[PDB]
């Protein structure tokens, strides 16, 4: 139930232990007035300081003037902070506004088309994003709803995604969660304690070429549908061969324990783990932080199921792009389809109580 | 505690403690063969016994023959029972199959059209339901996914709804949950401790007319969207006047504490509490067991959120129908819309290890 500190050199919600629930929103900007947009970023930062400490925004949820709408919508009253983090990102499309064209980072690369992509344009892209993670879904919905309300007239929600359960780990000391295919997901990630690996693979550095982004990161979001009818009729051996790990323990093929190191030559040449491993990709390493979803039925008698994949990296060109390119022959492709995509530059942290989201850019 | 017993005179999931999360699924039957359907009910009961104890279905999720699909899909390995309950119900449309038309209970009444209804036919009705409630949403989803798999070829999933209430790890058990309008929700309800009130208002009795249903109950489900962005622009006074209770404490107007008994004459005539109260409805009293939902955002950027309303009662004609009829002029109607509906007869409990869901109906 405890609070996660909001201020720092980096934004929380990346290296932080992964919380149980997600509410992710992408917004488009509707104002052309730079000063008005700056005012919004400041007001949002002030609200985020309240929300992440379990307090109501503005003057509260009740006890004001009877004839005015309350400043806070009130549905998180009496709840703990529940490890809420709020992480903001800026999309490539933002940099066509407010005279920002020459400040777009090179590392904020547009993704190529990948074989098998079927991207819905309405649930792709976005001028900006807010990732809300918490252990209580009500706390996460409250945060997104109140930010959107404050932004009325300056921003609109483009698309959103809820995640009911995590499929990732930044804490190797704790149990690794399973995805809806029934396999542990998150064994070989980057841990929040691994400061050297975070500096090498996740945080942007001054020397990388974009000063305002120092201490930030780059985010790729992919909405992935899972063909569960097809998967659920596969044999146990087929399932294990797809990944290169056994289902019950999650050990590499031939080994006894989850955290034993993979021996790649024992895996099939199209096994997911073999293709995705840093040693297969010139050392490229990612911080994975995704969640499972189910959005009803598919209208054909079946449950809908998928994975909302999130990865953080120091440079999109040296992280997600080489790895996903190497997955062109993945055995897993038979059972999944990418149906949504977005990239964002995640700025540095809010240093103290006088700072504000995006201050290094604006 | 960690598990809820499966066996009993009544099914669990009605009077037993309210769990943090819901996965509710409605199913349509595709077979015409009565024997095949009975065999499914037996297989589903065997699976439910395993699932509610935190065990995998059948021979397990791994360690069987490599060339066979696993019996259990594996996504709940390592999780706890999580207070899982599985509650089955039968829709009016099931009774047009298997020669059952003369065994439909009179208390399983079709609902009338109510003012302002905008029902999506695709998210309404169903031959069967399974209500899966647990404190961990992955435990609930795993249960529905595996029942649907076991049934493939005999049933399909018609519609599915996820919901949430409180998070019990961080929120005290005695605190009333708030709904997404920011008001406390559940103050004046039937509690599972009230044995006599359950007998009077919730459980079907033998003398009610349908012997196979003795110890069962009747369920109404309504998916109710809230117009969140319109509500959030209303004044504090307007929101309180809609309900007849204050927002901070949830006390009735003119009183000081949440649990103070209401004085109906102090509320506005079309306030929700005044219209819904038993004294306004000839004594009609309901067990509410609903869950909030937030599904995402719609094509206009608005939040697709609301209340998945569930009510249990001894007879639909003397429970939900009179009360919802009385809400025709409710001040709350400005901010909500009913967009899905279904009714089910929930049979009696599974008595012991040799009994099965539906045994009193099928024989
Ligand atoms: C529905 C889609 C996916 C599923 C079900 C899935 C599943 C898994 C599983 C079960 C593991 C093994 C345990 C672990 O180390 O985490 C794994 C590893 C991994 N996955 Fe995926 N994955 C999916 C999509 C992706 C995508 C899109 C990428 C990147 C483009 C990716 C990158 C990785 C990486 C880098 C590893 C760790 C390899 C290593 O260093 O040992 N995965 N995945
Ligand atoms: C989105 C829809 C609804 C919302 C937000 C809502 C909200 C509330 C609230 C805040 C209360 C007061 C606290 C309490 O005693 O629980 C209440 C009471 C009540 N509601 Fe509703 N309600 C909704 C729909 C319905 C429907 C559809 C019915 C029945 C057909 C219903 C029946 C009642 C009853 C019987 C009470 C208790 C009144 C009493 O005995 O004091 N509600 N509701």
């Amino acid at each position: 139930g405890s609070a996660v500190p909001f201020h720092g050199a980096h934004q929380a919600g990346i290296a932080t232990p992964v919380q149980d629930r997600l509410h992710f929103a992408a917004f488009d900007v509707t104002t052309e007035d730079r000063a008005a947009f700056v005012a919004l970023l400041k007001e949002w930062t002030a609200a985020a300081r309240r929300l992440t400490a379990g307090h109501a925004v503005g003057e509260g949820a009740y006890g004001g003037l009877p004839e005015a709408p309350p400043d806070d919508t009130g549905e998180a009253l009496g709840l703990k902070p529940s490890r809420l983090t709020l992480t903001i990102g800026f999309g490539p499309s933002l940099f066509t506004r407010f005279g920002l064209a020459d400040l777009r980072p090179e590392a904020l690369a547009d993704l190529p088309k990948f074989p098998g992509d079927n991207l819905d344009r309405a649930r792709s892209g976005g001028d900006l994003c807010v990732q809300a993670c918490a252990d209580d879904p009500q706390v996460a919905v409250h945060a997104i709803r109140n930010l959107a309300r404050i932004g009325f007239g300056k921003v609109v929600v483009r698309w959103s995604q809820l995640g009911f359960g995590k499929t990732s780990s930044t804490t190797p000391d704790k149990q690794t969660p399973r995805n809806l295919l029934g396999f542990k997901d998150g064994t070989r990630n980057i841990a929040g304690t691994e400061k050297d690996r975070l500096d090498r693979f996740v945080w942007a550095a001054e020397k990388d070429g974009t000063p305002w982004m120092t201490g930030g990161s780059y985010l790729v979001a992919r909405r992935i549908r899972m063909h569960i009818e097809t998967w659920d009729r596969a044999s146990l051996q087929e399932q294990e061969d797809v990944f290169g790990r056994d289902k019950g323990e999650g050990a590499p093929v031939g080994k006894a324990k989850e955290r034993d190191e993979p021996f790649l030559k024992a895996m099939k040449p199209d096994a997911h783990v073999r293709l995705a491993h840093p040693d297969s990709n010139g050392g490229a390493t990612l911080l994975r932080r995704g969640y499972s979803f189910t959005d009803g039925t598919d209208g054909l008698g079946r449950l809908d199921a998928g994975l909302f994949f999130l990865a953080y990296q120091r440079d999109i060109r040296t992280g997600f792009v080489p790895v996903q390119r190497n997955l062109a022959t993945d055995a897993l492709n038979e059972y999944i389809q990418h149906v949504g995509s977005a990239v964002f530059a995640v700025p540095p942290g809010v240093r103290d109580a006088d700072d504000w989201w995006g201050s290094t850019l604006f």
